[PDB]
């Protein structure tokens, strides 16, 4: 049971980046760390530079913003693995542009599951704190929600990262109660 | 292995409705979804409209918005399986209203430890974000928090729901240590 | 195996110290609560005053609002269990004094690696919802991940407190993918 397709699921610093990191390095694949992210502010502009200088020389960047599941198509292959470094931010710069979310995330999940060679998503939980006070944090808290929901279902394996320690939740078979 | 209760407990938009909902359909009983809400605005309007065209006719609804406690006494018998929609709306309600919550939050306790027939209860968690700035939310994650804690006690299964994904956290031995 | 160290963490309001205060009691070493916490308004003194109507003469208490690793390393004796009140707020009153935090983060996880005694910290999860309106929150929650993280690393044991229920997740086989 190779896995083509994993989805990383955690909190705000909640060690899912290192944890997806350390799954790409002992796979002895040719990485790929497609990212999302730009930094525009200064707390952003800290985290890329000084985080990166972390990576060994063995990974390659490859920069999508918007094309996520475009990029994917073109750059997945049975030697190389894609890491996702966030879904989070993806769906942010399409909500931010006026976007509709739903074909996208449909599009993304297609994709994920169809894959020539394997990826890791790696993806925040935003939805257990109290209900956001503006129309623009309660939509991403549902396309985020959502989007967790349809790769968790595309995805062979899944697994949840709460203070930098890992808990699969898939594979793994669902309970079902009997009343 | 036999039980009477459920409590699914998710954060938004973490699929715990299907969850709950093919829970129910399992059970092939008659099916009954206790509304804690009607929609208000636009937005929840739409929710409750989606919800609606994804229930077959196996299904009944019965609105408690308030007495839920009593409507559960009621309604609650061997031939159906009751669905509370979202205990998270029904303490919303309480707490605007201007109602103590302490003694209905035990009053839903004792309920789901006694009642006639099976019940699914579907709650929020909403106590893992930063501490909020008002006195109104503050209440609500301190209500919510005890409320979820007091029907997981009371009930003979309790399920967490991530990214449209269940996990059983009881029944199941709780950690020990020396 | 017989545990030095138990790191216990969960939202507001989750029985994080109701479960903490059960395995302390079980344990029939010396009890101290070490409170990190100055009730400076209404809620805060209620939320007190019901923890201490709930404790048997049995426990001691010590204040560490700031000196929180020293504390421990002074206090801590196989004689005795200690339970940190709120990682949580040990780091907001450090937060709010200016204090750069990564240092008696690093400080607090070296030391549990390494005490006379047992010990049960109990510390919040606020990673979970929408990103902070403001630097100060913004801060905070970064701190709080990592140093969940560190003392996850650093403690023999981690139980994660939801609706009441506690759930082991260390010690246990942390989940290997291979692709
Ligand atoms: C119940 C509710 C609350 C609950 C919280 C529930 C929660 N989950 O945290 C409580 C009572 C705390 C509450 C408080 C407030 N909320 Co309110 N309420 C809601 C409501 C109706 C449902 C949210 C919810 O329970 N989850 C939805 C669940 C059931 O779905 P799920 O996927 O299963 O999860 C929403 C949403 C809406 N109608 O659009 C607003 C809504 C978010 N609330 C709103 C308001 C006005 C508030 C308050 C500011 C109230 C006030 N005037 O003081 C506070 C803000 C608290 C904060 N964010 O700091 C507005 C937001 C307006 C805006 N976008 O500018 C909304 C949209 C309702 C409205 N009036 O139209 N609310
Ligand atoms: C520590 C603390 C913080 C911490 C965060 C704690 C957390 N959980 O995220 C930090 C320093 C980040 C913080 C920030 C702020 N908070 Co503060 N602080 C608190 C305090 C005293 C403890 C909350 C706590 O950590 N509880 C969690 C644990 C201990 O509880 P448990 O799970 O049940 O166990 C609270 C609560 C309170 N009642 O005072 C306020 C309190 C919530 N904070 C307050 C304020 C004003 C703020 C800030 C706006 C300060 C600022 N000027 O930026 C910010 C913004 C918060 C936000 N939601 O954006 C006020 C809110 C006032 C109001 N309701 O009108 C409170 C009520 C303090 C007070 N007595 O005035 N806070
Ligand atoms: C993506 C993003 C959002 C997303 C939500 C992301 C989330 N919930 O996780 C959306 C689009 C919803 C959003 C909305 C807003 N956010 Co915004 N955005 C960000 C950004 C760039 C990403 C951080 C993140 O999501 N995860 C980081 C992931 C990859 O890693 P990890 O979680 O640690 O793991 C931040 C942070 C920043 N410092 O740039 C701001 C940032 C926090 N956002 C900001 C603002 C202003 C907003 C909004 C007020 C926008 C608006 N004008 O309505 C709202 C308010 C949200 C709220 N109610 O708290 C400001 C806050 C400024 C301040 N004074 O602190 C920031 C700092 C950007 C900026 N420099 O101007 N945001
Ligand atoms: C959430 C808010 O943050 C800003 N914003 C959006 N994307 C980024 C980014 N990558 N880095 C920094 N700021 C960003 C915008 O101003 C948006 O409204
Ligand atoms: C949180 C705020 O939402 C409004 N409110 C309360 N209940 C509902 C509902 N079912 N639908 C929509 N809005 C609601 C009120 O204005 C309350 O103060
Ligand atoms: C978040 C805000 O809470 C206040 N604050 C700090 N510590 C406490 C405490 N123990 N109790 C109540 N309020 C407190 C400060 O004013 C801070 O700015």
């Amino acid at each position: 049971d190779p896995i083509k397709s994993l989805l990383v699921v955690g909190g705000a610093r909640s060690g899912k980046s290192r944890f997806a990191q350390r799954m790409a390095e002992a796979s002895g694949r040719s990485l790929v760390l497609i990212a999302t992210a730009q930094p525009l502010d200064a707390e952003m502009a800290d985290r890329i530079s000084r985080h990166a200088a972390d990576r060994d020389a063995r990974w390659t960047l490859i920069e999508a913003f918007f094309d996520l599941g475009q990029t994917l198509r073109r750059e997945a292959q049975p030697e190389r693995l894609l890491v996702v470094d966030s879904v989070t931010l993806w769906l942010s710069n399409l909500l931010l542009r006026g976007d509709d979310l739903s074909p996208p995330i449909k599009d993304l999940a297609r994709t994920a599951a169809r894959l020539e060679g394997p990826v890791i998503f790696v993806s925040n939980e935003v939805g257990a704190g109290i209900v956001p006070d503006n129309a623009l944090a309660r939509a991403f808290r549902d396309a985020q929600g959502m989007c967790n929901q349809r790769l968790a279902e595309a995805c062979d394996a899944v697994t949840l990262v709460t203070a930098g320690i890992a808990t699969q939740i898939k594979p793994g078979p669902e309970p079902v109660f009997r009343f």
